[PDB]
């Protein structure tokens, strides 16, 4: 009875992570798997009191007791209700200076930095500033708002699992509109099965013809 | 000039945002306040003043508070592609079908909610779930059903979420629903509300559902 604990965003959850998942249950049948859901803050203790082995989680925070590796960067994407002006351009999409005016719903309410630390810098990195914006508390819940004519939210393209009536995803064309997945792990060389968790990543972007490929070490 | 409204998060699943959305329009000058809260704390806020109406998944009684059936949605089992209930998709399964399994019950906010319903199914007609465990939201249960951990009883408006090796189940004891209840204070006589319960109608009406009652 050998154990991993295994540390992510909830968000995450409608992409690869299920997959990952999976698999890994599938090569490692005598392994007890645990999973906690867990902002990406929240990570960086949490691997150094030994709560968790490994945590996925959508930017880097530096701790000199943890380390990174980016595994892919997400496409950022605008969900806008269907009668939005921006949907029109759903098929061809539009850049981060097409959104200034909009009422922008970020997420999550966790402590920062958090998801939304890195949204707010691209606009900031291209001289644009957002002049109407309200945090809510998690993806799922923007998109819900935004179906409900709340206004607009940017969102990993992963989120497009979630499919409402009236809700579409705008491409965003910005080279930077993209926000990292990251795993996490203590300053130390990883066990077996971490590796094993690693190789497991490779394999699903493999399958999804992602390539670095990923990188990895 | 401004309507509160307290909602359960999963019901942004269903027709509630396009009821939302329609409303919205009607009403230029209307302000509209939208509050995530399970139902068990809309019932408090609607007493306190704090929300206008509440849309939730449960009815709980109490004298200052009337409540209307607005639908009852069918409940449906998420399972991995590959679980053997998964067979059955094209029939159905029943309650009894699930008793071995493990269950992934939610959310984990004050009861009673979803989850208090979910197990007094159950319970109702003697069946006891072996292996249960309580997860924070429905996203937290379906991506672990996703990933190999258990199987989850869901309202049919989460298919909404669709993820890759996930598939929904129809349940077929006829108990096997979950209500979808607005709530308001006893004396709300409000033409804003009037006017959001008249929404409800329409969009129900075009979905082919029966016409909610009073009002
Ligand atoms: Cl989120």
């Amino acid at each position: 009875e050998k154990t991993i604990r295994i540390g992510f965003v909830g968000s995450l959850l409608f992409g690869l992570l299920p997959r990952i998942i999976h698999l890994y249950r599938q090569a490692h049948p005598n392994l007890r798997i645990e999973l906690y859901e867990m902002g990406t803050k929240a990570q960086t203790e949490a691997l150094k009191e030994g709560r968790i082995d490994a945590g996925f989680g959508r930017l880097k925070i530096s701790d000199p007791a943890i380390k990174h590796s980016l595994l892919r960067n997400e496409r950022l994407m605008v969900a806008v209700h269907a009668s939005h002006p921006l949907n029109q351009m759903k098929d061809k999409g539009v850049h981060l200076n097409d959104l200034i005016d909009e009422k922008i719903l970020l997420y999550p309410s966790s402590p920062k930095p958090n998801f939304s630390t890195h949204v707010m810098n691209i606009f900031s990195d291209h001289g644009l500033e957002p002049t109407k914006i309200n945090e809510v508390r998690e993806v799922q819940l923007a998109l819900g708002l935004v179906a409900a004519g709340e206004g607009i939210s940017l969102v990993p393209a992963s989120t497009q699992s979630i499919q409402l009536f009236n809700l579409s995803y705008v491409p965003l064309l910005d080279p930077d509109a993209i926000t990292p997945i990251y795993i996490a792990v203590r300053n130390m060389e990883e066990s077996t099965y971490i590796y094993s968790l690693y190789e497991t990543i490779r394999q699903i972007y493999a399958y999804e013809g992602f390539t670095e490929p990923p990188n990895w070490l």
